[PDB]
């Protein structure tokens, strides 16, 4: 994929979503290094500013072509471009906020660029995304597998609350590349998302992002 994929590649997101019916929209650009598996995003938020939830819940939305694959595990993302690929994801929290994700990623022209449609409801008005009282996400392993002719992945993941616990959601995605393209067996991807910077209303906010593929245990 190196001819397609460069060793560099920079990209542009825009989101549109909701979360308990307020609106918003945010616009970034990013850029990282495919093969090491790093990456680092600028956001800003463009529409419905400043919010009023948790940022966190928008952070895994902003990557997949940027995951560090060993030699003999397909890496199917880098493999659907320049065509692409789209992603779908449910998030469902443990005190029964739910988000849904919708995700378009093509090449144009060199540069990565993402389409993003997001949805989160019953959030209760109390609890930490409402209240802004989350500090981030915890270092994850996604399990990722075969099935139905897409690669499907789930994570059983947590933010770290600001009192010092944990706040629960599990993930499932389903990838699609838009051709067909082998797709891999069973594996695993670390991947570790920090907020490196942020405004003091978040409005204007930066991340990075290092994810590792690899086989069980
Ligand atoms: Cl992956
Ligand atoms: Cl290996
Ligand atoms: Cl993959
Ligand atoms: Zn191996
Ligand atoms: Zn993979
Ligand atoms: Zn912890």
């Amino acid at each position: 994929t190196e001819d397609v994929i460069k060793e560099f590649m920079q990209f542009k997101v825009r989101m549109e979503g909701s979360v308990n019916g307020h609106y918003f929209e945010i616009e970034g650009e990013g850029e990282g290094k495919p093969y090491e598996g790093t990456q680092t995003a600028k956001l800003q938020v463009t529409k419905g500013g400043p919010l009023p939830f948790a940022w966190d819940i928008l952070s895994p939305q902003f990557s997949k072509a940027y995951v560090k694959h060993p030699a003999d595990i397909p890496d199917y993302m880098k493999l659907s471009f320049p065509e692409g690929f789209t992603w779908e994801r449910s998030m469902n929290f443990e005190d029964g906020g739910v988000v849904e994700v919708q995700q378009d990623s093509s090449l144009q022209d060199g540069t990565f660029i993402y389409k993003v449609k997001f949805k989160g409801v019953n959030f209760p008005a109390d609890g930490p995304v409402m209240q802004k009282k989350t500090a981030g996400w915890e270092p994850s392993t996604e399990k990722l597998y075969p099935q139905d002719g897409v690669l499907k992945g789930e994570i059983s993941h947590a933010l770290k609350l600001k009192d010092g616990g944990h706040y629960t959601c599990d993930f499932k995605t389903v990838y699609k590349a838009k051709k067909p393209v082998q797709l891999p067996g069973n594996h695993y991807v670390d991947s570790k998302l920090d907020i490196t910077n942020h405004n003091e209303d978040y409005t204007v906010v930066e991340q990075y992002e290092h994810a590792e593929a690899r086989h069980s245990g």
